[PDB]
């Protein structure tokens, strides 16, 4: 597809979703092109995809582009009932360097600028290649039913904690509220002070192609 999204940032917005063609580490790479692709949405969950290749800058990622759940501002952590949302996707190829995230931001400032916060939660539904997450592993955490390596690094003044499936999730149904609830308790987040920015999902891409990733459904219920 209904709508296509070539330039960097590109933007859609639709049903309380949004797409981004979130190309923000281009310049990285010697070559290459990205798309994001609405393919349909309504008020429950919307489906895209995202067709991209990318050479040069082997441990830099290009883009994240993904599909957003639109929230008001101003929502304490430990006020959320519930962060539930549901993903199915594939990509086309396995032979790519790239993962599948949530991409997850928090402030003490409710109105903090949303490409960053003080805190960065990243769940890894997959990733292909040698690709790591920021910082380095602390170990294996049981969290909404399932087990993660937990990993811990440091963007600047954000903290960021990365959970990273032990092979890929193609389709998972998760409760946000428990990654929260296990750092407020097991890693001194203060979730009291801190507030909802973004809460987000799509692919990093770091080199590869051509390749698509396929979001069949994507839905969030932040209450």
């Amino acid at each position: 597809q209904q709508v296509t999204l070539c330039e960097q940032y590109g933007y859609w917005s639709g049903n309380g979703y949004e797409i981004n063609n979130n190309l923000w580490g281009r310049d990285s790479a010697t070559s290459g092109w990205q798309c994001s692709y609405l393919d349909g949405s309504s008020d429950s969950g919307i489906q895209w995809h995202t067709t991209w290749e990318w050479q040069g800058g082997q441990h830099d990622v290009k883009s994240y582009v993904y599909s957003g759940k639109q929230f008001p501002r101003g929502q304490r952590i430990t006020s959320i009932n519930s962060m539930q949302t549901s993903v199915s996707w594939y990509y086309d190829t396995t032979n790519v360097r790239a993962n599948v995230a949530y991409d997850i931001f928090t402030a003490a400032d409710p109105n903090h600028v949303n490409s960053s916060g003080d805190y960065e939660l990243m769940i890894w539904l997959a990733k292909y290649g040698d690709v790591q997450p920021i910082g380095s592993p602390v170990g294996t955490v049981h969290v909404n039913g399932r087990n993660w390596e937990l990993w811990i690094g440091m963007n600047g003044n954000m903290k960021v904690f990365s959970f990273i499936a032990p092979s890929p999730l193609n389709s998972w149904s998760g409760e946000v509220k428990e990654f929260f609830n296990y750092l407020q308790y097991n890693q001194g987040y203060p979730a009291g002070d801190q507030h909802l920015i973004v809460f987000q999902m799509g692919t990093e891409a770091f080199t590869g192609g051509p390749a698509t990733m396929t979001v069949s459904h994507f839905s969030a219920n932040i209450y």
